[PDB]
């Protein structure tokens, strides 16, 4: 019905967000394949050989059937035990872009329920300016039939009054496909929602910009994805930087193996029936020293990817000053703007009412009537549509700050009222 | 010249389609690459080794040879099988990507042809209105030039003059920027196209949106392929567990040697020349006991990616619903704005009429006659665009219902007539203004 | 505080091009990487295996120790040597998506700087407009109250005003906001600008569309890229037919390897209890006789991702003649609308003067003469507005032609000069 409701609707099965949520989880669950490489590495060989000569070797023939139980663990690899916390940095990135996503479902949504509800109040409008123009021609065509007014002034009505009609359609197509966008967002349609209680609605101006600021520096989401994927990117620097290092590697192993042998080569005591079984253990030592210039080349790049990433750090930043200041900007114009436009309303019916008592006597005509009728419900129509702008440039800061949520949805109820019903508010 | 026969034309060349023809040509092409790691591997090598011992090896020292075939056929290698059967789906998928996109050619040589026309009437109305406007400033002059009017009646009508006359550079430059556009996406200029028959015009209602739905839901290219690629996840699981399973390799060699020592403590018979030749068919044996967690946390991955391409199904459906009823309200609104713009010129018109009378007569003035001019061609604007707007959304319902056709466009050419051109019409710059 | 100094501070910073800059030095670092195997690699490895025996050869425990220093020298591998140019194309492809960075910049500093200019012309004419109209509601304020006037008119300019202020609203929020777009793309809040010299401003027409396309040809970034990449699409085709070859390969190494036996059955020849010191040294030969129509299914694939990557030079093709041609009609329309305008402001001049007149005689009333100014301080918004465009449009076809730089906004400096705040009012 109102706006919480309707999001805690859609959060319930919203696909871009489930779909974040599933990089997420993947993106944490890829630890433990991160964790993998430096753990025991158990392996069951098991080989079939077969033999024979045709040289010096004049036609020994044989075979083999042996089996394996092979273990591995590294003792001291860096690059491995890079590997695991790069992909923990992954995760960490992943979960900031995920939170970044239940923000841009509140902001969408809000979005989608107050572009519906706007887009009643245009409609709404558009017939009342339709039946007020329509009441005047209606009257002046009684006039005109008693010839106590000019043709003229009915076929001008008339006019005016088509203009409207074909606006109307335009403007119940908006509404009806705006209820499309949020059946989208949301996964339902609804055939009523609250209305905006304009009784209610107050305007708060904001708090400070430097202060809005001084907190987006510490909470902003964008901003501190960006501090991960940098802190990332020099962790990657660093496993690049242990391709100059050694490793250990423990190797244990065991094995059985029986043989045969043939026709007619040799003999003993040469060769054999074996049935050798053998037990190993080892520690493999291994260290690049010169290998083509590569792991030089490859902590040089990994450090331009570093600076790029620092890079991208400052851009996140200026774009967080430029979307704060520029939402405190806007929200404080909506305030100059709901207290313009009301007056704009006032002078607008009082201008209409003039008009009219104006075309009584001459001083005015129709079309200045019906051209005051034209800004009358421009101005409320503009006005009506600035509270709405307001909410959601409230709605703006909060999202630049990282820290938008279920209770400031839950705090704009105070702003809604009654149930408004989609297409007829006929006709 | 007309809306079939460009279609034609930008078909057989459009480099977007044709790199999609060669995207789906390589995606084919690469299951003769995942099939290949099933098949005999055989490979030649020779080689040459020198040895030279200084230890309590010293006066020992090695000069070898070898060759060799080598064959290493596969006999149960499941996950090879699997990266096979992917590389297809890979390619189904890649295919019905390329039908979408002569869908979107068909759509967008649709809205570039249309766009063209729509940008001939607005140029069309307002040189028509800027003419309108013309008459009612020379004819003023006149009266004026003989002190019939007052001059202010003259410098009133000058101004809406001037201003339609600016109108007129703008919708000059767009239907020059709408031919540039058309161009890129059919490659080639036109000095003209059939215009839409007005007359041989008619609107017809839709079919209902839950049909359209339910016939969306089975036919949508956009819809196919979301399932294509969430059954392709599904299978990924599958791979990722064949990490479990065991390797049956099939082997086989072919190889001479030649051996033969030097040095001072060759001396025993371990030193002569052998000269070992071999002959041999191996069956090597593979299987995984534990890898760290590896295997496990590989299928938990994949499993959380078909949580995700199924996800992106949802989205795929709930964005096929939005397309399919929208593209559907917008049909009820064309008509409904036809039918409303025609009423529209009609009051628009003969309200200019009495505007004139009135004006004639003293109880209008000429900023009257010249400002109903205005909303008289603008209102011949807003209907033009409506018929467009209908046609063009039209074909969006059929695209979204993944069966966008040549017959389709084809069915369009039932609607358009004489030809018209696309460049000037035309500069007048007399002065008298 | 001009547009060339802005620009200057921009380009030192912006993080978007600096980011660039350091995507270009890590593609042509990478050369080095696609290098390295052609190049000596040397390793180092200390073996220590225990082996213990049982069954058939129980008793038998042995313990070896090793050292050796091996090297490996790529003698022959083709696609080795293919690689590595493939390393250097996509280098190159680098160096070219940076310079269209490199001028993006300076559309974006040109762009954001001209938004802010513009904003404060429609924020000020707005007021013009405003005061304009607060006149005509004042001085028949005083007429009404005085019998001069019916309440009518009063009314009629009160609501007009109201009309104005709400659009002071937005015009002065829509500089506050240009300003700070300002901020961003340079790092800079400008507290004035230097203003756009109208007296001096003319207007030149541009070349023949005929020649800016020929132009285009050879100079356009965005075509270069798109040449460059399918050489290098071309050269990946090679790569492919590389996997038919032989692979010649010197390795060598230094060794040592103490080795230990002990327990029971230690009474026999064919195992060994040594000490080598290796110093092997040898060629290795390897060569694919057949692997299942790998290597022939990747050419085919190479092939289709080389007419893949003609097609899309096509593409390309199609974007800078639209690109071209399209604001070459953009600037054309700019003078023509610049002109045009002008003509607008001085015929919608002469009309707001002949309103005011037919108001003191009873032709006119004082919605006309209020109207007029409407249109009055809307012919010299958007006259305004064209001359920004044009300028700006000027640019975009140096973009087309892909030889946007410096100089260009170094023009754009005999066009300005007198500073204006960017703020109220
Ligand atoms: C590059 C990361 C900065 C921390 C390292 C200290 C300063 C860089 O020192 C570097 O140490 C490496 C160690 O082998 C050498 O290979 C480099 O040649 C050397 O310049
Ligand atoms: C954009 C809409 C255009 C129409 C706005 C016209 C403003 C009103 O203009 C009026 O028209 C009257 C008709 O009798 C004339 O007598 C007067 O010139 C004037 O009061
Ligand atoms: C009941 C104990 C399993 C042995 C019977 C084989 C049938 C179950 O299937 C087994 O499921 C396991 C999942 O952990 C996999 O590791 C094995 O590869 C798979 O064979
Ligand atoms: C029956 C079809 C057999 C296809 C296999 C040959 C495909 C053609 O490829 C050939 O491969 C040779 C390397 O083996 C190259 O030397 C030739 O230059 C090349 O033409």
């Amino acid at each position: 019905e109102n706006l919480m409701q309707v999001y805690q609707q859609a959060r319930l099965s919203n696909p871009e967000l489930r779909k974040s949520a599933a990089d997420r989880d993947a993106a944490f669950e890829k630890i433990n394949e991160a964790r993998s490489p430096l753990l025991p590495q158990l392996g069951l060989g098991a080989d079939y050989t077969y033999s024979n000569g045709y040289r010096d070797a004049n036609g020994i023939n044989s075979n083999e059937t042996s089996a394996s139980l092979q273990l591995t663990q590294t003792l001291f690899d860096m690059s491995k035990w890079r590997g695991l916390t790069l992909q923990e940095k992954a995760a960490g990135i992943q979960d900031v872009t995920y939170q970044t996503d239940q923000q841009t479902l509140i902001l969408n949504t809000a979005n989608a329920y107050f572009k519906v509800l706007n887009a009643i109040d245009v409609l709404s409008y558009t017939q009342a300016q339709k039946e007020a123009i329509y009441r005047q021609l209606d009257q002046t065509t009684q006039r005109f039939n008693v010839g106590l007014v000019a043709i003229t002034d009915v076929q001008n009505a008339r006019a005016q009054y088509d203009t409207v009609l074909a606006n109307e359609v335009t403007a119940r197509n908006n509404l009806d496909n705006a209820v499309e966008e949020l059946r989208q967002v949301t996964g339902n349609y609804y055939p009523e929602l609250a209305s905006l209680n304009v009784e209610h609605f107050k305007t708060d101006k904001p708090k400070a910009v430097n202060a809005l600021l001084k907190e987006a520096e510490n909470r902003n989401l964008s901003l501190l994805q960006a501090r991960l994927s940098q802190d990332l990117a020099r962790e990657q620097i660093r496993q690049a930087q242990d391709g100059h290092l050694p490793t250990l590697n423990l190797t244990a192993s065991t094995g059985i193996s029986d043989t045969s042998y043939s026709g007619s080569k040799t003999n003993s005591t040469q060769y054999d029936d074996s049935n050798m079984g053998q037990n190993k253990i080892g520690l493999n030592f291994s260290l690049p020293l010169y290998q083509g210039g590569m792991v030089n080349s490859q902590v040089k790049q990994a450090q331009y990817n570093f600076v790029g990433a620092s890079e991208q750090l400052e851009s996140a930043h200026r774009s967080v000053v430029q979307t704060v200041r520029s939402s405190f900007n806007n929200i404080n114009a909506s305030i100059s703007s709901i207290n313009a436009y009301k007056q704009a309303v006032v002078s607008a019916q009082s201008s209409l009412d003039a008009m009219e008592a104006g075309y009584s006597v001459g001083t005015r005509t129709i079309v200045d009537v019906l051209d005051a009728t034209t800004t009358l419900y421009d101005a409320k129509q503009q006005l009506a549509n600035a509270r709405y702008t307001y909410l959601i440039n409230q709605l703006n800061i909060k999202y630049a700050l990282g820290t938008l949520n279920e209770q400031d949805l839950l705090a704009l109820n105070s702003t809604l009222g009654k149930p408004i019903p989609t297409s007829p508010e006929s006709v």
